[PDB]
């Protein structure tokens, strides 16, 4: 570990349904959170285990039916583990269990005011400059066009173990600062879209040998970092804010600001907020 | 502690799930078994004592404040619930089941050349539908209506939800209008009925279920199951599937792209996923090859 003598604090998030839990602890005894998520299964090697000697223990047996506490070999029980330290309160705030409300955010609700609260917020990214300088990362890099206007890096995306194409996901980070969101979006950044949208592609086409029909290309609205970046990932995985009321596809975004300018500056955008968040009653009220 | 068969061997992944960590395996044996696998959830008092005494960690990177490991932790933590059907008939194979998509972009020739032909070469039947709205069937289960054979529509819970729990609420809202097979079809002119869906519906939500509309994911289909407007009333917290970005249109959207494009559904290009051996796929695929 990167730490000594963990001690449970606190249990921010726990999800049966998608196996996954977040640990806030004490430690050197300073604040970490600790990830812990069960990894995707391995089809050949679940097949393989099936057909040979599981260790079972069977729970119940109804005619055709039969339930089984299966124990598999080290190979197929990897626990992908993500450790934050030190955590600053923005990680012990933010995974806390809240509920969700929609929120529809106009143009000029976005200027007047979450413009405003979000310069009013002082979050770190150090991570993404990171691997854009190549300071961290540097060698996970699959693809990088590396103008400083138009170009950008893909990556995989820290959720994905890359051990199966089922959960393929690549993140593309631009090069370019300033840009926190799909709010900075105008025809300026057109070349920057198509790049990611098509080397990005071509990328994941020559690496993993997945061609585009089998990939979600879409972009985080509101995103969990303020630093443009698309998402690329399996068609047939429920990736993270994958859902219409978050994801926006690249292929859409470009073709907006192809038939309207204005189109993100100007349009309504509709996106969840906790209920903890200041910004609800600043977007309910005005 | 042991299998009711004989050398596993996979025909087929009927269905996985990376995000719930299961998988539906069809094999065969020796005829036709189907074997489910699911990770069990975390025992949490486990992991917390595992993490103050030496657990098998082999960092993968790290990058500032983060670090991502595998963890390799002992055998009362990795169990994995194993349901086996055996033998599992056609139905089994049938409900489990999930075609590999593969995303399409349709543009507004390939739709009127390609797609909609395709539509009309086939007869889906909508009697289930048109029996709701003219109260032949389920009339007991109407939550709101607004009779208007040109605006109007039928605010009806879904068979899915028992609506003992607002946690997976799921109401469909059918326009009375006909021949409105699918967002391809809205222009301007519907949009007294897609506001009153939207405003309406999500108001008789708030008096009937006392579910404020910023709770609810309301949206459209694209491609759609059946070729007569409908949209999908959902509780936020339940992310139904259909609420892909794939195949979901927010109402509150589709409303105002009509608004500020009069022509968007007829003229811009759509994106859905179709299942990977449908003749439609295929059609579309060549048409772009
Ligand atoms: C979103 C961010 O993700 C990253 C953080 C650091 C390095 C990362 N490196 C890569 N390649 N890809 C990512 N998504 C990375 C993050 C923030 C807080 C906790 C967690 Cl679990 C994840
Ligand atoms: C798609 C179709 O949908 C319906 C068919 C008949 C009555 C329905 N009534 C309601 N309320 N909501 C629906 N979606 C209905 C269908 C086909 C086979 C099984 C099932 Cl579970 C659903």
């Amino acid at each position: 570990l990167p730490f000594s003598g963990f001690r449970l604090q606190k249990v921010l998030r726990e999800s049966a349904r998608d196996k996954i839990i977040f640990l806030h602890g004490k430690v050197n005894e300073e604040d970490a959170v600790v990830i812990l998520e069960k990894t995707p299964f391995q089809v050949e090697q679940v097949a393989q285990l099936l057909t040979g000697s599981p260790e079972l223990q069977l729970q119940f047996s109804n005619d055709i039916y039969s339930t089984y506490h299966l124990f598999p070999p080290r190979q197929l029980n990897d626990v992908k583990t993500t450790v934050v330290y030190p955590a600053t309160e923005k990680h012990l705030q933010k995974y806390l269990r809240q509920d969700l409300r929609l929120i529809r955010e106009t143009g000029d609700d976005y200027r007047n005011i979450t413009l405003p609260h979000l310069e009013s917020q002082s979050l770190s990214i150090q991570w993404v400059y990171n691997i854009l300088d190549k300071k961290a990362e540097a060698d996970r890099i699959v693809f990088e066009n590396p103008d400083p206007s138009d170009g950008f890096v893909l990556i995989p995306d820290l959720k994905w173990n890359q051990q199966q194409l089922d959960d393929l996901y690549l993140i593309a980070i631009c090069h370019r600062r300033g840009i926190r969101s799909l709010r900075d979006l105008t025809p300026e950044h057109l070349p920057l879209l198509r790049n990611i949208l098509h080397q990005g592609q071509e990328a994941i086409l020559q690496r993993y040998r997945m061609k585009g029909d089998h990939l979600r290309v879409y972009l985080h609205y509101l995103p969990s970092y303020y630093h443009l970046h698309v998402h690329f990932t399996a068609l047939g995985f429920e990736a993270p804010g994958s859902g219409v009321e978050r994801a926006h596809l690249l292929a859409e975004v470009i073709e907006n600001l192809e038939c309207d300018p204005r189109h993100y500056q100007q349009r309504t955008l509709t996106f969840a907020l906790r209920a903890d968040d200041p910004l609800l009653k600043l977007l309910q009220e005005a």
